[PDB]
């Protein structure tokens, strides 16, 4: 009858008093761990004071000029139109609307096509995960809608065949090219994508990949959107996935990271390209002055301010970051079936293989990656498994300790994976 | 540059001093009325105790049960199973791709055409936006998506001919019959429409319309789904829209009335018909069970315990909603320029016409709305124009004086609006 009792930092506790390990902060997004009772102070204050804003006022409310102001401190030069929405998949959903809608504007309204990736995610939106890749979602039948093409991604593991990361990384991205070329450039809008793939097993992209994709975009005069769902509010170490990479989009979309989790909020921020050119349009316009629920937005300013005057995102950057990844890559790498181990910032996470020297996956991909779950779920850690991969995003907030902590479990656990392997005549 | 300092029961105070009323309720969501400190509690209590569950868990965070437990109470028989969004918009999305998935599951997997209303709105989605009727988000571009298609709205006024509503209201539904034979009923999966259309401008359909509709969707096998974004939680004197009209729905979606408007949260209530098949699908069981953030989610339940258990419903029907009704009526039939002057509970509405004998709307449909508009805005008084009608939702909890103090206003306004109507030779 396991009942959650509460958490903290970045443990739950259950009913029969044991203590979990939250490897991944909810879904991805409990940037500054547990028990933020100052969050639910500001919640209380906003409630009580004033919940709602009309459009009668034709002003903003306050606590939504307040997180715009310390958001554009914290974005890159040029977003200052940010759009409010309740999660990241309306934030995608919007994001569509507004790229089809720029282009239109520009007197070019046969550019309506965006390109995303096999294995990408996008939300759950009909418009989200046609634009995603997941396999189980496109052989629906109704997705994808049209104006949707998808590339393979750029996992080196599988796709890599004999060619370098830096190599593969500017073969995976001329794919691009190749979408562009097939499609006809006329009628692409934009390509969009996650840093590192969060939930396609946080795949993370040659050196090459990013800057190569960025010069397609340019070349063939289609937009770039990054997707900051997973990637945004300091988990690479940097504010947003896109920073560390090193491109810059034209529009990005964030999620409940925004406000770790707390409450359901989310936006697109919008470039100046852009911006300009939605403004003459005109059509959303209502939404860069009235979007934003107040409640949400006052926990979002409170756990942007956390983050920020706290020094969570640079500690992630400067310390606990290069920490994690050495102590994740010591602690895996000597494993006979566990290969491509990677991570950044507080995303990290390494793939189950048949044999490491052929670069072989084993059979019905996910099936593995089960059973190594359950084993991390029997032990009271949360680590997800998508298919075989094992990934990994803990609260931003976690010490050396707990990182240690974390990782003497997972330890334990993968010992008992190969010999349940071996036990099985499966390793 | 007036700024809202509060709102209290259903009006709200500006910076300057002035008190305004708010006949509109938010956005046709604020049904308790302002100020209700106890939902700050729900929330500080919720945020401080456990404002997260875990899928580690394996069962439903105690708020959400609590919620749904008393939702069951609330709506009407067969209705168990409830899908919580953070939306109106989420909650059609997840609709649409719930009808889908439904024919998919039933070996039918080209039943896959939704039909909407012109005028019709289902949010800002483009799932929702390509099944709403505006055609403001219905031109060369994106929008529709194919499996969307339109039938006319049931508005007398304007399509009724000769006929009376009664009879218009047989001819109107048969579009229904007509657009599903031109489709193929083996491509239909289900017709939606909002039990009065909201944002269409309170478009009252003849009290011969949903039982003529369901018959058709019944007939061909097509699902019928109701949107209660704005009919819902107690706007008409009933629960939902579709009780008071009297049609079973299979499924029926919700938006942030389901909170007063106070946290964002929406919800898709599924029946028995459709919950049996999505669950032999597997696809949703995620959300049946894992769904609903938490905070919310409390503050939802406060909401409707407060609907219920201070009879705020019960008074639409009994009290509030036959005065509101008679005294809409008695202080707009007598104006030269107003018709189809029509409101059921708390949701009530008329049109300017240019001339009422030839039943002859204004030209350039919605100036003259805008003009009429800026008026009781003016006088601190909120009621939106939609096109050419004028529209009013205000709190619930809206008392005889409140009603009469409104109408006061209005009168007044309109007063003002014919004269200036012959001041510019328009009348
Ligand atoms: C890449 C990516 N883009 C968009 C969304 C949509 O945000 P929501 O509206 O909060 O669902 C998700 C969400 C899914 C998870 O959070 C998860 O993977 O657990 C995502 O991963
Ligand atoms: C009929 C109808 N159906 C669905 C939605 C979507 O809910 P949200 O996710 O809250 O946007 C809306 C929303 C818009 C308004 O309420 C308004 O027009 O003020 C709606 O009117
Ligand atoms: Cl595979
Ligand atoms: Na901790
Ligand atoms: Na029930």
């Amino acid at each position: 009858a396991r009942v959650m009792t509460r958490g903290e930092g970045v443990y739950l506790w259950d009913s029969e008093g044991n203590k979990i390990i939250d490897g991944m902060a909810g879904l991805w997004c409990v940037n500054v761990g547990y028990g933020r009772k100052d969050f639910a102070e500001a919640a209380r204050r906003q409630m009580e004071e004033l919940p709602f804003y009309n459009t009668f006022f034709k002003t903003t409310h306050p606590a939504v000029v307040e997180l715009s102001s310390l958001l554009a401190e914290v974005t890159p030069a040029g977003f200052d139109r940010v759009f409010y929405t309740n999660s990241g998949s309306e934030s995608v959903d919007t994001m569509i609307r507004m790229v089809r809608r720029y282009w239109d504007v520009q007197g070019k309204p046969e550019k309506k096509t965006l390109i995303g990736r096999w294995n990408g995610y996008h939300g759950s939106t009909i418009g989200g995960a046609s634009l995603g890749g997941m396999k189980y979602m496109h052989e629906q039948g109704d997705l994808p809608i049209p104006g949707m093409a998808h590339i393979e991604q750029p996992w080196w593991y599988k796709h890599g065949k004999d060619m370098t990361p830096d190599e593969f990384g500017v073969v995976a991205a001329r794919w691009l090219e190749e979408k562009i070329l097939e499609i006809g450039a006329d009628k692409v809008a934009a390509f969009v994508g996650e840093p590192i793939q969060g939930a396609g097993g946080v795949i993370v992209p040659p050196a090459t990949y990013w800057p190569e994709i960025e010069r397609i975009c340019r070349k063939y005069d289609v937009l770039l959107v990054a997707d900051e769902v997973i990637c945004g509010f300091g988990r690479t170490g940097e504010w947003f996935g896109h920073q560390h990479f090193g491109f810059q989009p034209d529009l990005f979309t964030a999620a409940k990271g925004l406000s770790s989790g707390y409450l359901p909020i989310g936006a697109v921020f919008v470039g100046k390209r852009v911006a300009e050119g939605l403004i003459a349009g005109g059509d959303f316009n209502h939404g860069f002055t009235y979007s934003g629920h107040p409640v949400c937005a006052a926990v979002a300013h409170a756990n942007v301010a956390a983050l920020r005057d706290e020094g969570i995102v640079q500690r992630v950057k400067d310390d606990i970051g290069p920490y994690m990844q050495k102590r994740w890559r010591e602690t895996f790498s000597r494993f006979e079936h566990v290969d491509d181990v990677r991570g950044v910032g507080m995303v990290q996470a390494f793939t189950l293989v048949k044999n490491k020297a052929k670069r072989e996956l084993f059979p019905d991909f996910g099936e593995i990656g089960t059973l190594c779950r359950d084993i991390f779920f029997r032990n009271n850690l949360i680590m997800r498994a998508c298919g075989d991969h094992i990934v990994s995003a803990p609260p931003l907030v976690m010490t050396r300790a707990e990182v240690d902590e974390m990782l003497a479990v997972a330890e334990r656990c993968l010992e008992e994976f190969e010999q349940t392997l071996k036990a099985r005549g499966l390793a």
